[PDB]
């Protein structure tokens, strides 16, 4: 149990790809932003925003993991917390669900509890990372009740047309949402296994959440870039 508990130059390694490739997602997005009409531009900063933290992270992450500290248990059960991650996660989540807030008529109040439950959700991963023994399970369960509620509320401008700009825009807002939830539920399933049930390794964990970033975060940014161009281009 508790296999490959440190980060090694496997996991440094990952970091550095996906450090280079966040930084040069923020750079191209930089430079296309200059070329486009003032309405358009928004998008393109909440972007440039997503993927110049996460490349920020990712950088201290490389820097800093051969550390091996901090740690959470003792003896066998010991093993490395990354927890650069969640300050990442805390200001990029938000910006990636206002991706999506852009192109509805949601009301601020609605807007509120749904960020609010997205805060929540990464304040419960971190405190659960640290947390020795089996009440870490608590934060774990109420920070994917959390993601459920954030969920229940991206989804309602789906079918609710008071919350729409546009009702042509449906068809976008809902494949890039499903996208998005898709790959969100995966980061638990990741935390649940790593830093909460030592299944897999540091180095494992790593990668998988590396994965998903790159998905959640540039290649997510340049379906929602499309989707306003095109958009604006026809309305
Ligand atoms: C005006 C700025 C607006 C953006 C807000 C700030 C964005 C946050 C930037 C990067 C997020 C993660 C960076 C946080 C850096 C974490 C440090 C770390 O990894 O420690 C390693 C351990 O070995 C030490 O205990
Ligand atoms: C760019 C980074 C992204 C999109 C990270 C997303 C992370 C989550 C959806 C995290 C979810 C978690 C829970 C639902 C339970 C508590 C543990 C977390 C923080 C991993
Ligand atoms: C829609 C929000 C629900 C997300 C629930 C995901 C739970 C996955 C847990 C699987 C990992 C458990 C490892 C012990
Ligand atoms: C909708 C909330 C679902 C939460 C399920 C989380 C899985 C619990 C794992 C706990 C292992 C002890
Ligand atoms: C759309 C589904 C994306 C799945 C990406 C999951 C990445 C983690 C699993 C692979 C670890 C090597
Ligand atoms: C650094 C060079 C990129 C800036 C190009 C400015 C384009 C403005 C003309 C629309
Ligand atoms: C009716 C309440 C639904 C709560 C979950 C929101 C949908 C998420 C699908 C995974
Ligand atoms: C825009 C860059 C998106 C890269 C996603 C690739 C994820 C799979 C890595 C093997
Ligand atoms: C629009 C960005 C919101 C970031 C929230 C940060 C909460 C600590
Ligand atoms: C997850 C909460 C669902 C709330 C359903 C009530 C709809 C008005």
């Amino acid at each position: 149990s508790n296999p490959n508990p440190f980060q090694t130059t496997l996991g440094t390694d990952a970091q550095w790809v996906v450090f280079a490739v966040m930084a040069l997602a923020a750079i191209v997005f930089s430079i296309a932003v200059q070329f486009r009409p003032l309405p358009l531009r928004l998008t393109y900063y909440v972007n440039i925003a997503i993927c110049t933290i996460a490349a920020t992270a990712y950088y201290a992450m490389a820097v800093n993991g051969g550390d091996n500290k901090p740690t959470a248990g003792t003896g066998a059960d010991e093993r490395q917390v990354i927890y650069a991650r969640y300050i990442d996660w805390v200001f990029t989540t938000p910006l990636l669900l206002l991706d999506l807030v852009l192109l509805t008529n949601m009301p601020a109040t609605m807007i509120a509890w749904i960020m609010g439950a997205d805060i929540a959700m990464i304040a419960f991963g971190i405190i659960g990372a640290f947390t020795v023994g089996s009440y870490k399970w608590f934060y774990f369960v109420v920070g994917c009740i959390m993601l459920a509620v954030l969920a229940w509320g991206m989804i309602n401008p789906i079918f609710k047309e008071e919350l729409q700009k546009h009702k042509e825009y449906t068809g976008a807002y809902t494949t890039l949402l499903i996208y998005l939830i898709v790959l969100w539920v995966i980061y638990p399933i990741v935390w649940g296994l790593g830093a909460g049930g030592h299944i897999i390794g540091v180095d494992v964990e790593i990668i998988a959440m590396g994965i998903l970033d790159l998905l959640a975060k540039p290649l997510y940014a340049i379906g929602v870039l499309i989707t306003v161009e095109v958009v604006y281009g026809k309305l």
